[PDB]
């Protein structure tokens, strides 16, 4: 994890969220006439994270009320935590930390997206071998490869924005979700509290309805899945025998993605929570979510750093493109010779010349020139042109433009 | 289940294959890529009633060339994964149509149960121990709100998933030259799919996104199933099943692990990868079938659900008033101190518990309380049905969108 | 986490394990003539766990402080021929051995508690449940003996994996200890004997079946703990009240976290070629977490079982809910001798169905059948309707589990 | 993928039902010997306990979810004079399904044992063949130091032997009879329940259970976790083979007369193992939910594993090894890969501390300049004066720094020289 994400989920931002929730609750309930107005004023003033005795801290939030109610003057502590249950404070605090977490994620995605836009543009036309099952296939450009990551990271951005409206929601339902101890002021307290914390008011309690938190986990799984692919591709291209790129780090992403994807499965498990309250499933989320958020930030940090100083070697990419000695663009030689020699003789002639060039480990050009019909109907510099892998890039540049233009 | 197994059959699958091949041949003729003799000849032999049914895409395309007279212009510029993944997208669209219909029925049934049992009192439970009274319609409304969120998640992923995959060997359609993008764009319109911003042969977020949604959806169904068999325990008997929630449990367990496999599959190298691709090809059909089975069972169980309010009333009376000790605290905090009401009535709950007797009987033995409230409701304060909170209004909030 | 279990996995005990390997390594290489006996003495003295200045370089940072503490340049005879993963993974093995020692102690106490509960409540009748619906009568000791057998099998699994896991990892950069020449195997075998570890048959830096196997065992073990927590807390329902806890909800989360961690460890087995940071770091993270989650689950189960709250009266009350329907099967057998096996079936089944729709005891409805009242009078029909008289061979099955 | 034909046949409806009928037949025989049912009835039941008399239409359709009863209803109504009504006596459905699954697992593990046996033999063969073939070891896909291909094969070989030990160890727990009735106590069998169980177990060549285990799923999950551990090794093998067969590497070649399929198998099997661990959370005495997880995952995991085993067996049997490519890749760093050997070789002639410092920075010089480490070392006037070139060029030879690869292989093969 990164210091930045690490302290978002520290005990200390956590209770700071607790105190902000208790302070907001007292103001709303004093504004509604539920608690004395002066009591809320004293409670809010002692809602400072610099006033907890960390040494005197079994009871997650109650330990913070015990030091709040027994801290205020004239028993004005009476009145904090009025009508709230423990999970109301934990889950709304968790929601606040998620929003802080996703702020970092959005910033990391922006830098990554920007790095990819630059790499896609810079290396728009740098030829390299595309690879299928780690075997060379047909030529592409490195910029084309980067544009495919860019489009994926943009889709992830869309997913992040879509879940925020569901996830950024208040949890305030009391013991069983109906806020029974507040009478006909429960919904009013809830709706104003959400307001006060800049959170969407809940349509109903969700203490055992964990689709909001699990949806965050599954998004982290989807996102780190893409980061793992980026890390794998980069260390594949920086192999000693490949050497097409160089790191300015990606091995850490692999572990992060593997841990996060299993954590997302655990959060789905937690969705099976019985009746109105369930400690067990709740404890899964209490453990996994901060772990997955920290793993994801480490992966994003490494990917961001690697991409910003990523180093590209077009000489190595061209060298690897030349390994097949013409065979990689055998399809191009088929069509290019179809106008001069006939649609099918071109197919049959280069295919048979392709087998020979393969079995003899010779350039495809050299075997084509051993065909007298080839050597008499079309000269060598036009056959070299067709055998050059750099002349068979397709519409990589226009596909790149299509990604860069939104 | 049959409709879901029909979508993912070898044979709806090949029908999807032939439709893509037919549509590709048509657009390629309109753009001047393939001759109009052959394009028209390929369309007729795009019949699943013409596959002789003895064993992927190339096996059906190799027959198709040796099928429509003299056809070898079909599959032009396309790779195998173009056909399989676009067919998978088409099957996902049909799959999600079934899911939308089942969710509609489930949401409608929950709209029932919230209204009927809006005021049916029952004991809420925390760690399977009674807490405070609620209503059965309130419990159903919390399920209804969740399923509505799932519906929104479904619509949101459709715009991404319903996309064409047509990129060729390495995604750049090199064999199509300056007609690659045009062929792609035209194929998408002909299949009513959005054109891709770029190839995604190894970019598996669309397919994994479908899986994680199935995991989120089946997670809620698993909760509904567990709560239902918990409420139908012999010792509880507050509901029943019509006359199969146990089948939902296994469906969700398999779907959630299958989603982890799809996230794993996103780790796919370079431009093509059979390994990770095969994870999706296996798990996605399995997860769809498990989800449809779970949805059908949930739909049927909710469609004819069993409710017994005097079972809930009997269970509410088990603690003999202790479950509504909070209600006595509020009503008694008006005459005494609200905090004094806490400590005095809590102390009464203790003796009422250790001696197994009602809270009403022990409260009357405290001279301070017996002076602030008469006998008649110390009852209704101890009556669990008089401490339901704003359950009915919370239900209205869910029913109104 | 638990107190004894962090500090096994604390950076302190880890660094202590690092220093023991380096100390043992120097002794081994001095006896073999690889390094001069100065440093074995000087390096061993500075392999104190209270001389380290706290503050990547997991292992390299600790040897840097070992060259910097030793005399006269003697300190760069330490770590000779070793790679970082040799020290980390051998430490992990030592920490796993310390971890499993706790697990065996917890398993012994849990087994001991179940042996007592199986004997105490051997004849305490209760309702068995299928899909959370009552089935036929059993005894509470029968339920406990079934847990006892499972934990005994778990004990067997732990002992079997110990001989594979308690193995040295000392292979150098690529496993062949190139820099040690013809002394590599001799160094390895002597070092393993110095640490009371089995010598490896070969290097296993990217062969993670030993570490993953530990994780799958934790998954199997916490799975049984998760069932125990579910049954106890299903029996502690307000509407059931058959047991009470003296603290099982935590086990549920522990088991769920362990089982996904085990899947991550299996994933880590996909490690390329001779060294792999990616997969190795999965294990570095998951193993300590799963050990602490498992120790917490074992602590709770141990405490809950030792102070288990058992109420036979509630078990008897729940047995009587069906009012004889629970032992309808026994009523047919006793009366099948007189009327015939299935004639008894259909007559009793049809009486049971009637007793259900009328919410009346099965004895009352059976006595309204003139044919049944002719083959058996009341004392016997009511003995047959007593759920306590249809426990099968529960007690004998208890003996089968208790007497090994 | 789909799985091998035998493994597909082991978990087919045909073989499963055949297992049912063997259990019912064995139960009838045991209970006739105990006087619980008449012998003529047991004899008539055994004669009709044959899978070739089952009408698959009545079972495939209209079977409402009756795994065993659909076959028992056809055994009762198949036997003459209503003698079939004596079958299934005292047994519950899960007794028949679980015991059948046990017998199917044993048949499955017979295949796995045979496949592991062949794979081990290929690895012993490959380890011996290429015991001295030099190649570059790789760390994070970067070259590290020289090893031999046989050393790499022996590291797989040692792993599979440990897997073979795990297989044998769980067999004694898994090959167990499940016969406990409705709640595990065989209530309807009275004082004959235990006698029926022990005799039925011996009749099926299974260990008698210590007690019922209808919701105690440690045996089945343990099978799943073993398949996870095993396919994990197979996935590493498939990954290493695909890495060594990259166009830019070309060190091995698959027979192709297959490794990518292993990756998907292992990924699905390891997630299935997690689901089986989840199934262990089964309440009270009977649980359809958790039991159905196992019913689904186990056959899938067995078929995925055999597919992975079949591919690995085939690939290892016809594996093409290219020592020239391995040698070509060893020479890529032009001596940098054995810089450590050059360090040690020069310590006596130059001083061990100068040898470290001088040769180390000569390496980065050779790296940034893309030149042989030999050429840069000769440009060091102190070295070039104490050291002729034919002697440095032995120290710069990657093939002269293999360590004890050969002897480590001996340990794995159990050569008499290893002891
Ligand atoms: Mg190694």
């Amino acid at each position: 994890g990164t210091p930045q994400m690490r302290e978002i989920w520290s005990d200390q931002n956590r209770v700071a969220c607790y105190l902000e929730i208790e302070a907001a609750l007292a103001i709303v309930q004093a504004d509604l006439g539920i608690i004395p107005k002066n009591a809320a004023h004293e409670i809010v003033e002692h809602c400072r994270v610099q006033e907890i005795d960390w040494a005197l801290y079994i009871g997650p939030v109650l330990g913070i009320v015990q030091q709040l109610v027994a801290n205020c003057k004239d028993g004005l502590g009476e009145y904090c935590h009025w009508g709230a249950t423990t999970q109301d404070i934990t889950d709304t605090a968790t929601v606040m930390q998620i929003r802080q977490s996703l702020t970092l994620v959005k910033q990391r995605l922006d830098s990554i997206v920007s790095s990819l836009e630059h790499l896609a543009e810079q290396h728009r036309n740098v030829p390299m071998a595309a690879r299928s099952n780690l075997k060379q296939a047909v030529p592409i450009t490195f910029g084309f490869k980067m544009a495919r990551f860019l489009a994926t990271f943009r889709r992830h951005q869309q997913r992040l924005v879509e879940l925020e409206k569901r996830v950024y929601t208040l949890e305030f339902g009391g013991a069983a979700g109906n806020l029974s101890s507040l009478g006909d002021q429960g919904i009013a307290t809830h709706d104003a509290l959400a307001k006060m914390l800049d959170l969407a008011p809940a349509e109903i309690a969700w203490h055992t309805e964990h689709d909001r938190f699990a949806e965050v986990g599954t998004f982290l799984g989807l996102l780190t899945g893409t980061l793992a692919k980026l890390a794998t591709d980069i260390k594949l291209m920086s192999q000693t025998e490949v050497g097409e790129v160089g790191e300015p780090s990606c091995v850490y992403i692999h572990a992060c993605a593997a841990n996060v994807r299993q954590g997302a499965a655990a959060l789905l498990d937690a969705m099976q929570s019985d009746h109105e309250r369930g400690t067990g499933p709740w404890e899964i989320i209490w453990v996994q979510l901060p772990l997955m958020m920290n793993w994801t930030s480490a992966a994003l940090n490494n990917a961001d750093f690697v991409l910003r100083g990523l180093q590209v070697f077009p000489d190595a990419m061209q060298h690897n493109l030349d390994l097949s000695k013409g065979l990689i663009v055998s399809e191009a030689v088929m069509m290019g010779l179809g106008n001069t020699l006939g649609r099918q003789y071109a197919h049959d002639a280069v295919y048979e010349c392709c087998r020979t060039a393969f079995v003899q480990d010779r350039p495809l050009l050299d075997v084509l020139l051993e065909n007298h019909e080839i050597a008499s109907k079309l000269d060598r510099t036009e056959l070299e042109k067709l055998c050059d892998p750099a002349n068979y890039l397709g519409q990589c540049s226009q596909w790149i433009d299509r990604v860069l233009s939104p």
